[PDB]
């Protein structure tokens, strides 16, 4: 599924994602579309570590989900990273959520530092009604 903008807002929101450990809607919404431009089935596979990113939020094999292939993986969230291609991306938000327990928070995701991290990211989430 590729969402639309204001339509992934309201359904993050629905979610429980606005405020999730200090992290707004708009850095949620910037991280989904910096890093699949909010495409549920997007794939990434690393050649250089064995590990493949998954789904909108583009979650990594190596700590996050379990695929059977990454070599010394574990599954953080307790997962297949099948859960992570759904249209319906409730298992990825339980998943983003859990990310974000550990110490670095947002800043898990390269592409948050990279594209959202100090940056005016209000234009994800205006006219969403959110």
């Amino acid at each position: 599924k590729v969402f639309e903008r204001c339509e992934l807002a309201r359904t993050l929101k629905r979610l429980g994602m606005d405020g999730y450990r200090g992290i707004s809607l708009a850095n949620w919404m910037c991280l989904a579309k910096w890093e699949s431009g909010y495409n549920t089935r997007a794939t990434n596979y690393n050649a250089g570590d064995r590990s493949t990113d998954y789904g909108i939020f583009q979650i990594n094999s190596r700590y996050w989900c379990n695929d059977g292939k990454t070599p010394g993986a574990v599954n953080a969230c307790h997962l297949s990273c099948s859960a992570l291609l759904q249209d319906n991306i409730a298992d990825a938000v339980a998943c983003a959520k859990r990310v974000v327990r550990d110490p670095q928070g947002i800043r898990a995701w390269g592409a948050w530092r990279n594209r959202c991290q100090n940056r005016d990211v209000r234009q994800y989430v205006q006219g969403c009604g959110v």
